[PDB]
DNA sequence: CCACATGCGCTGAA
DNA sequence: GTTCAGCGCATGTG
């Protein structure tokens, strides 16, 4: 009766998709398997392996000779020199493990019908809004489209991914992007998929974070007919509220910010349940100038900048949300954070960067809970 | 025009 | 090349 769910995570990061599936697997009678993944960012790969591996023992290794397209900052490729610096280190063993055990193909431009796994149950992905335009698609989405085009011609219909799931930022549905987004949906139709777009806020899925994200869930149209799957109305879901205080970790050795030079005001709560107050003459950057009340929800955690530096008011003073608390804020577990910390390879700021790039795990749990698979 | 809200950001000096 | 402190406006609603 157990159903093996083969998942392929494009732009996998630390694997919020895989985590959500593992979290619900027992309740669905599923066994989750790594079909493959695509992630080039060294710190994300290391962290993914730390979080998701079982019985991996890191050791000094030569980097596999075809691991050539990777990135230390997530944006730009590492040089020949930088590859040399990873070669013959413990870090190399993480990258080798991701390749061998998780079938990480690293770079989407290197994925094609000759290495894209057949019979995928769930394919996850994303793309920046620029990719909708010429510079017709471009960039990462063009590669995803190329891959779907390629496998459409070489695979049987039944070998194509059963479900696709895109995550993206809210601005995907802006005036400038919405029509071109709709043409991507038309293209998915041409590839044989029926889709539904959801705009979901983490705060409605048992989280203390305001975070609005766009999801496009697609089902292969013959599999829709076979299963009798119907899309659920997830935008109407409103679970009980959670407050920032519910995730905070007690410590006697936090660093508190000296805000004595800055004038401030009372807290005010907005319609989004964010409770905040401004610091006057602090910076000229509006999003940096707020302190958040722990009895409401907080702002969207970003990878960098002002919203990666979330100031909260506590009895003990004003401080930033810690890297551990940021993992919790994205609905990863304390043990996931400890595994990443224990690598001794990822800085505190890099741990927040990877958390800020992820997806709140319980949103994905709710989406994946709606999927239907046949007993055959 | 206004008030208000809100952000998986970006980058150049060291 | 890295790192992060310093820095503002795009894109809305009402
Ligand atoms: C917003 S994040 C995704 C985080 C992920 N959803 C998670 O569960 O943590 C986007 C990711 O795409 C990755 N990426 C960017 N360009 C890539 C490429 N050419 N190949 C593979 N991954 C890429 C980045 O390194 C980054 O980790
Ligand atoms: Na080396």
């Amino acid at each position: 009766k157990i159903k093996v769910i083969k998942v392929f995570e494009a732009f996998a990061g630390i694997g919020s998709q895989f985590k959500a599936l593992k979290n619900i697997a027992r309740s669905k009678n599923w066994e989750i398997q790594h079909s493959g993944m695509v992630e080039w960012f060294v710190d994300a790969i290391v962290s993914y392996v730390a979080i998701h591996s079982k019985n991996f023992n890191p050791k000094i290794e030569r980097l596999d000779r075809d691991i050539l397209s990777i990135s230390n900052d997530s944006k730009m490729p590492i040089s020949e020199y930088g590859i040399k610096k990873i070669n013959n280190t413990i870090k190399a063993s993480y990258l080798n493990y991701a390749k061998k055990h998780f079938n990480n193909l690293f770079d989407i431009k290197k994925v094609n019908k000759d290495n894209f796994p057949k019979n995928i149950d769930i394919f996850t992905y994303s793309f920046p809004c620029q990719d909708l335009s010429v510079q017709t698609r471009s960039g990462l989405l063009w590669e995803i489209e190329r891959i779907l085009e390629e496998i459409k011609n070489s695979f049987s219909k039944e070998e194509m991914p059963k479900y696709l799931l895109m995550e993206n930022v809210k601005n995907l549905l802006s005036h400038k992007n919405k029509k071109n987004y709709n043409t991507w949906l038309k293209q998915l139709e041409k590839f044989g998929y029926k889709s539904k777009t959801y705009l979901l806020n983490s705060k409605n899925f048992d989280n203390c974070q305001n975070r609005e994200r766009v999801f496009c869930l697609s089902i292969r149209d013959d599999y829709l007919e076979k299963t009798g799957f119907k899309f659920k109305e997830l935008e109407k879901v409103k679970n009980p509220p959670k407050k920032i205080k519910d995730i905070l970790v007690d410590s006697s050795n936090y660093k508190y910010l000296n805000l004595n030079k800055y004038e401030t005001t009372t807290f005010r709560e907005t319609k989004s349940n964010i409770i905040s107050r401004p610091l006057k003459n602090y910076t000229t950057f509006n999003s940096e100038n707020y302190v958040y009340n722990i009895n409401g929800i907080g702002p969207t955690l970003t990878a960098s900048g002002a919203n990666s530096r979330i100031k909260i008011e506590t009895q003990q003073g004003v401080r930033y949300l810690t890297p551990l608390e940021c993992f919790k804020y994205m609905q990863f577990d304390v043990n996931d954070f400890k595994k990443v910390q224990s690598t001794n390879l990822i800085s505190e700021n890099k741990m927040i960067y990877i958390a800020g790039n992820s997806i709140p795990v319980k949103i994905l749990e709710a989406i994946f809970n709606t999927l239907e698979f046949v007993n055959n």
